[PDB]
């Protein structure tokens, strides 16, 4: 039997994702011959599956994608417009995690300051909390965060947004990348533990963590400033999370399976933290068709996609 897989990615994503690339590649896996094509444009001939990350929620690619899906219903998308749309909403992601009993820090999708005030006044939302845009993917603004340390810190929040209780997690985050059942994981630095010293809020873009160098004195412990200032608070690789006693392989596989089932996604990245590095994983982010840690082997990627396709 033969299966055609078509990888549809712009050069920008091809460059960040792959060490190198190939046009024609054919291989056999589990008694099936896979023909894999990579292009920046949609296929002229209908394949069995299209493997794609939609660069932006709106625009030409998004439009082409929706049209193609409608007009070629037999083509499997990894991942579809519908999955990208859901994964572009922090509300929709967290609703599915909650519905599927996957621990997260306490989270509220809010539309207004009045709503935030009521959540604070009723002791539902506990300080400090991080404010994440409702839009989750495809822009610089999607990653523009505020940490609210005191009630007065709510004044300049951009709505709609997710307000999520801030967990002091000792500046370690576990990243689990999935190609279906195939996993890759790592630990990175994250954000420092924060202190409620009187400062009302601080801001950072997750793509520009050097913002943290400018936070007022007292929010971060002096020793944490010493330990992280040399790399400008950048997202730095740490030791393997099992070796660090943060998690186990079985825990990561269980969590990743639960998230994939909850969200109906095969190609994703899951970020989780633990309060004081102990207890339940707390999922803080799920991303469609992620970085996989950057610069991955092309042949590895396509074989694992083929494996996923069979399953
Ligand atoms: N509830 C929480 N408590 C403490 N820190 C949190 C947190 N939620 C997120 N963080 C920190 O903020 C960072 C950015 O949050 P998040 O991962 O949700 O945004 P994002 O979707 O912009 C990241 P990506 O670039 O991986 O998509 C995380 O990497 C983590 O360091
Ligand atoms: O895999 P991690 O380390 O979690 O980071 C990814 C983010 O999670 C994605 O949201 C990025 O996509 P966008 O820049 O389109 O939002 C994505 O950008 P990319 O698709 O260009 O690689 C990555 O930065
Ligand atoms: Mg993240
Ligand atoms: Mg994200």
């Amino acid at each position: 039997q033969t299966v055609s897989l078509f990888i549809w990615l712009p050069e920008s994503k091809q460059k960040t994702l792959f060490i190198s690339t190939k046009n024609h590649t054919q291989f056999e896996l589990n008694n099936i011959i896979f023909d894999v094509t990579l292009s920046t444009e949609l296929p002229d001939k209908e394949p069995n599956a299209i493997i794609t990350k939609r660069t932006h929620p709106v625009g030409k690619m998004a439009d082409e994608m929706r049209k193609y899906e409608k007009d070629h219903p037999k083509v499997l998308f990894l991942e579809s417009s519908a999955i990208h749309d859901m994964m572009s909403s922090r509300e929709e992601i967290n609703a599915l995690l909650i519905k599927n009993n996957i621990p997260i820090p306490n989270s509220f999708s809010v539309k207004s300051k009045e709503e935030v005030i009521q959540l604070l006044q009723s002791k539902q939302l506990i300080l400090p909390f991080i404010v994440k845009p409702e839009n989750a993917q495809g822009t610089f603004n999607a990653h523009q965060m505020k940490i609210v340390l005191e009630q007065e810190g709510i004044d300049d929040i951009h709505f709609p947004c997710l307000c999520q209780h801030y967990i002091n997690h000792n500046n370690k985050i576990v990243k689990v990348f999935c190609i279906g059942n195939t996993l890759k994981w790592q630990t990175r630095t994250s954000l420092p533990n924060v202190h409620r010293c009187g400062i009302k809020s601080v801001d950072f873009n997750n793509q520009h963590l050097e913002d943290i160098l400018s936070w007022p004195e007292g929010v971060i412990d002096k020793q944490d400033i010493i330990e992280n200032s040399a790399n400008r608070f950048g997202s730095k690789i740490l030791e393997d999370p099992i070796l660090l006693n943060l998690t186990s392989e079985a825990e990561m596989r269980d969590l990743a399976y639960k998230v994939r089932c909850a969200l109906g996604v095969q190609l994703c990245g899951i970020d989780f933290i633990k309060e004081n590095e102990q207890g339940n994983p707390l999922v803080v982010d799920v991303n469609v068709f992620p970085s996989y840690g950057g610069k991955v082997d092309f042949d590895w990627f396509v074989e694992k996609v083929a494996l996923c396709y069979t399953e």
